[PDB]
């Protein structure tokens, strides 16, 4: 029908021919796989600089392609533009799937925050700019939430900085970002994403501190159970702490929506001289 036809459209759009892609050096290589730089040859002739994320059976490949087809369809300046996917096969007969992304020379936001505290890195980031990062993330999440898409892994390390210093949310799905009900019931809503956004906001206000200093990951559920939350960063506005705090209300339904948060953030940013 319209649902199957709509899905089949998206599947055609999302796959890239392997010969239009040249893989380069490894930029990072964890347990999940590898991020590598690459060139993508475009419709208009010219090559584009890309990042290539390499991620085990035929069932999982379809699921991957279907999911990738949904993400390719996103279109917002504060949401990373998925350019397409390639599937290579290994010699051992294991299919290696590859996610093609625009190359982001300024990297992730977490590293950028930490670097800003080092002489050779980017100049001290003023609050006006820090707040603007939060607005950008809110905007991207607002978009995603409107389309009922759940990120499942919102954190400063998964927000990327474009060449114009615009922040986009990326790396779609770390105990300290997980909302209380998701630790408990293993259930995840947009209000769970809002919780993570609160934590992400706190990362930016602290210029990259790890959440909950003094609290081990295994201590996290009981810590939150007894009503403790992230503490107000020094020299952080009370109104800004009020906003981020509202993201961690015990009852998911008491937490604001991304659209409400985004608007609260913009007003606060306007008020700054
Ligand atoms: C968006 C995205 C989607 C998927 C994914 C998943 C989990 N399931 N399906 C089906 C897909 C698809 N398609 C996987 C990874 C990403 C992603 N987003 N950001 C990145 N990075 C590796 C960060 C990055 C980006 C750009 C960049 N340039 C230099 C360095 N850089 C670093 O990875
Ligand atoms: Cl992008
Ligand atoms: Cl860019
Ligand atoms: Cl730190
Ligand atoms: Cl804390």
């Amino acid at each position: 029908g319209s649902h199957m036809e709509e899905l089949q459209n998206k599947l055609e759009d999302v796959v890239i021919d392997r010969n239009l892609l040249i893989l380069g050096r490894i930029l990072g290589e964890g347990e999940f796989g590898s991020v590598m730089e690459g060139n993508l040859k475009q419709e208009d002739g010219t090559s584009l600089k890309v990042a290539v994320k390499t991620m085990s059976s035929q069932r999982e490949i379809e699921e991957f392609l279907s999911e990738a087809a949904c993400m390719k369809d996103f279109s917002h300046p504060n949401v990373i533009r998925l350019l397409g996917v390639c599937i290579e096969m290994s010699s051992q007969g294991i299919p290696k799937p590859m996610v093609i992304l625009p190359f982001m020379k300024y990297g992730d936001l977490h590293t950028y925050l930490l670097y800003s505290r080092l002489e050779t890195g980017p100049r001290h980031i003023p609050l006006q700019t820090l707040l603007r990062f939060m607005v950008d993330i809110a905007l991207g999440m607002e978009y995603l939430s409107n389309r009922n898409f759940l990120h499942r892994d919102l954190a400063a390390r998964n927000c990327m900085l474009r060449d114009d210093m615009t922040v986009c949310v990326a790396d779609f799905g770390p105990v300290k970002w997980i909302a209380i009900e998701s630790l408990a019931d293993r259930v995840y809503t947009s209000k769970s994403d809002v919780w993570a956004f609160g934590v992400t906001m706190w990362e930016i206000a602290t210029r990259g501190m790890t959440p909950y200093p003094g609290v081990q990951n295994h201590e996290m559920y009981d810590y939150l159970l007894h009503g403790h939350r992230l503490k107000q960063p020094e020299d952080c506005l009370d109104e800004l702490y009020e906003i981020m705090y509202s993201c961690w209300r015990t009852d998911p339904l008491d937490r604001p929506t991304f659209s409400v948060l985004r608007l609260q953030l913009e007003r606060l940013l306007e008020s700054l001289p």
